[PDB]
């Protein structure tokens, strides 16, 4: 599995386990993401905060 | 431990375990914070995102 970095052109390959991309921005600017990467589960969403999370390669 | 909340007109004092009381704006507006509560070690941050912890009486 292959996640993108903080900036889209970059990119890691996600160590045993965490099998998820990640994606996390303000609910103010939702299109601009500040925090890019892997994880296990899905971070919780809180209000001003938000978790975006799939399974695919490159989609956070 | 006397924490503010993400209103600050309200807070709840901190209960067992967190012994922090932290501010997570967005770099990009620190004085918009997103965030306020209690949390045991103090996230680390990035170039986007920022936390900011301390132990004081209602000090975030």
């Amino acid at each position: 599995l292959k996640c993108n970095k903080l900036v889209p052109l970059f990119y890691k390959t996600c160590p045993a386990g965490k099998n998820l991309c990640y994606k996390m921005f303000m609910v103010a600017t939702p299109k601009v993401p500040v925090k890019r990467g892997c994880i296990d589960v899905c971070p919780k969403s809180s209000l001003l905060v938000k978790y975006v999370c799939c399974n695919t390669d490159r989609c956070n």
